[PDB]
């Protein structure tokens, strides 16, 4: 078996490698980058993104949230709360100002230190999930607005044809950004770009531990548990490093420096924050060998998790017991 201890894997493919992306994915399986739930990829020297970021200031952040925090430093949930829409020109002068920017620091572990300690006492403002893309039309490889889609790739495997469509989101991040433990809907996979600005820690857990993980926050977050069978789809709980190893859950640390991939697998919890200001584009896709995870997901039927309009044909045919009570949660 590759890959036995789960370590997240780097990959740095030729230009050449970098033409076909479903045979590269299929590629860093075989070699069990999926065992860590979390792979970084390196594009070719050769390849780039877009020509230059010299003109994004004028994409509007419609809903920036900000995003507050309650529990103690290593276990904590955070609500985000609302705020008046921003350019991302506005919202970038925000993330260097003094309240918000990156404190001094050493190196990455000084600021992995900082942030662990210090997140709850603030509430940094993220603005998360907005409809784009920021890759040139002309880029070919690995361009995740040009992606083969998910519904493509359920009518391939299983001949059904349904709705619904999938397009990528921009992450625009500052100082102590944090995205909370979960993993992707239906358990997808999921692929993200971080196309400028400062780093992107990442933790994540083995797919073949995520249940431990579920135990544990089920022991963390008690009121949480009782309010609904799967309530990390809440995408509300974050739990240290610390924490993880006290309670011997097994998990793996990288940072994603802008210019780079990463890719999740099906069923990898994880969670991270962001170093300073930075944006990063990331979308969901699916191989063969997603669909027995899609059928096996986790679903919040309680109202909270409130998803996409394309998730509804997934549950339909994917999990057609699940479909009433889910969708009774979605309406
Ligand atoms: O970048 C973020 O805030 C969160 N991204 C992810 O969870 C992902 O790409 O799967
Ligand atoms: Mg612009
Ligand atoms: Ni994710
Ligand atoms: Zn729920």
């Amino acid at each position: 078996a590759q890959n036995p201890n789960c370590n997240i894997m780097i990959f740095h493919p030729t230009k050449e490698e970098f033409n076909d992306f479903d045979k590269y994915i299929a590629y860093m399986e075989s070699q069990g980058a999926h065992r860590a739930g979390l792979a970084k990829i390196i594009p070719p020297k050769e390849w780039k993104a877009r020509e230059t970021y010299d003109n994004i200031s004028e994409i509007l952040i419609a809903t920036p949230l900000q995003q507050v925090a309650s529990g103690r430093a290593g276990v904590f949930t955070q609500y985000h709360k609302k705020k008046k829409a921003m350019t991302v020109g506005e919202y970038r002068h925000l993330a260097n100002s003094k309240k918000y920017q990156t404190p001094p620091h050493q190196n990455f572990e000084d600021l992995e230190r900082k942030y662990w300690k210090n997140r709850i006492y603030n509430s940094p403002i993220y603005g998360a999930d907005i409809s784009g893309s920021l890759f040139d039309e002309n880029t070919k490889q690995w361009n995740l607005g040009h992606l083969g889609t998910i519904q493509d790739l359920l009518e391939k495997e299983c001949g059904v044809v349904i709705e619904g469509v999938n397009t990528p989101y921009l992450y625009f991040g500052m100082w102590k950004t944090t995205f909370a433990w979960h993993t992707e809907d239906m358990d997808l996979y999921s692929i993200n770009y971080l196309h400028l600005g400062e780093p992107k820690t990442w933790y994540v857990v083995p797919p073949e531990h995520g249940q431990r993980l579920e135990r544990l926050a089920r022991e963390l977050f008690p009121g949480s548990s009782r309010g609904c069978g799967a309530f990390l789809r809440h995408k509300v709980a974050l739990i240290s490093p610390t924490v993880l190893k006290e309670n011997g859950i097994p998990f793996n640390r990288i940072t994603q420096e802008a210019g780079e991939f990463m890719v999740t697998f099906p069923y990898g919890y994880h969670a991270g924050f962001n170093h300073g200001f930075n944006c990063a584009e990331a979308i969901n896709f699916a191989t063969p060998r997603w669909i027995d995870y899609g059928k096996m997901a986790s679903q919040c039927s309680c109202g909270e998790a409130r998803v996409t309009f394309s998730m509804d044909a997934f549950v339909r045919i994917l999990q057609p017991e699940r479909y009433d009570l889910w969708k009774r949660g979605q309406d």
